[PDB]
């Protein structure tokens, strides 16, 4: 097992996700992978009124031994076309997953923050340059491409 603080935090946070209004709306979900709690599987719904609407995105979530004092490591398993996520690896550019993690944050707020990122790209500080360039230079074709990928990869 992990340290008591980490185990108790993760169990509490799993309960929080289960009991949340957002899971009742089918917006977020977290499931077990191990017999332990070092890897979890997240899922988020594409926010409404975005190219990701209708899609569901699986997330690889790795909990460090130092939880809650360092962030989970999170990657998109489900491929997505977004300026702040690698279209190749699913790697995520988001401050709360690096220098702006706070110990008060939770699995629930991480999932909800990732949804919010889907609704509010920051192309000037990108993860994927090709995607970010298209977002800026041809937003109509960015939208068509992201929608297509939501159908192709995310069940939209």
């Amino acid at each position: 097992a992990m340290a008591n603080i980490a185990v108790q935090r993760i169990k509490r946070e799993f309960k929080e996700v289960l009991k949340s209004e957002e899971t009742s709306k089918n917006q977020i979900k977290v499931d077990l992978v191990d017999e332990n709690f070092t890897e979890l599987r997240g899922e988020i719904a594409g926010p409404p009124d975005t190219p990701y609407e209708g899609g569901r995105y699986q997330l690889e979530i790795k909990i460090p031994e130092t939880y809650p004092f360092n962030p989970p490591k999170v990657r998109f398993i489900t491929k997505i076309w977004h300026p702040n996520i690698s279209s190749v690896t699913g790697a995520i550019c988001l401050d709360i997953l690096k220098d702006q993690w706070a110990a008060a944050m939770t699995l629930r707020t991480v999932l909800l923050s990732l949804q919010a990122l889907l609704a509010a790209a920051e192309p000037d500080d990108p993860q994927d340059a090709v995607v970010a360039n298209q977002y800026k230079q041809n937003p109509e074709m960015f939208k068509q491409t992201a929608r297509l990928w939501a159908h192709v990869y995310a069940g939209a």
